[PDB]
């Protein structure tokens, strides 16, 4: 919601300055679409997606199924990206995702640090790190 | 212990290539000392440390106290760093910390992505993102 005190303007989302950073930034903003068919276009054939340390999805089919399933029980109401940066082929997003459980109407604020690996502008790897204590309940 | 399928040589720990990266790498390795007095020497006076999204510690005194408390209940048995990188004044560590609860002798693997901010070679901010649902039991 509001800017954390440790937020550094040097690495703000609006300061994204490589084509990979801009692609990832556009991707995480697209999560509010709740549309697995839209989102899967960002992924390479050889790809991976994981909420650490839950079982990963490898391959674009498995990733698409995971996202599709997520969006049947949960709405991504908001994504606020505080930092974005990149280094050695990896892109990092420090952000908050707001998830709303569809059956209960309850919403959850997850503080996430995600790492992305892109190959020719397509997502080859995506791993989100965050507290899963409420993620289970949010199913 | 074992290298993950998604480990990328281009961002491997052995390839750290800025002063900040090397300092941060040295710091996380030093975690296995379990020595708050040793570890606090890496932090600036104006600083913070947080296991997201537990309450943060601001200021070198609060950080030292938090680390001291930690090491009275937990041993950091191993730290394995898969990736290190940096961008826009932030350093990122994708790693695994193995923690052993001292009263139970139970050990835990935490998959962690951490971000570090440094000023004149000193830690100005440290935020670790990982699953905390074993952390409650661990600490």
């Amino acid at each position: 919601i509001e800017q954390p005190r440790w937020a550094s303007k040097d690495s703000a989302a609006g300061a994204a300055s490589t084509p990979d950073e801009k692609i990832v930034l556009e991707f995480v903003d697209a999560l509010t679409s709740n549309d697995a068919a839209k989102l899967i276009e960002y992924f390479a054939e050889d790809t991976m997606y994981q909420n650490m340390p839950l079982p990963p999805a490898y391959g674009r089919d498995a990733v698409e199924q995971t996202l599709a399933g997520l969006f049947t029980v949960v709405s991504v109401d908001a994504v606020e990206t505080f930092h974005i940066g990149s280094s050695n082929g990896l892109v990092y997003t420090e952000r908050v995702d707001v998830l709303r459980a569809l059956p209960t109407g309850k919403s959850y604020n997850f503080s996430i640090l995600g790492v992305f690996q892109l190959t020719e502008g397509k997502i080859t790897g995506w791993r989100d790190y965050f507290d899963l204590r409420e993620f289970e309940e949010a199913v």
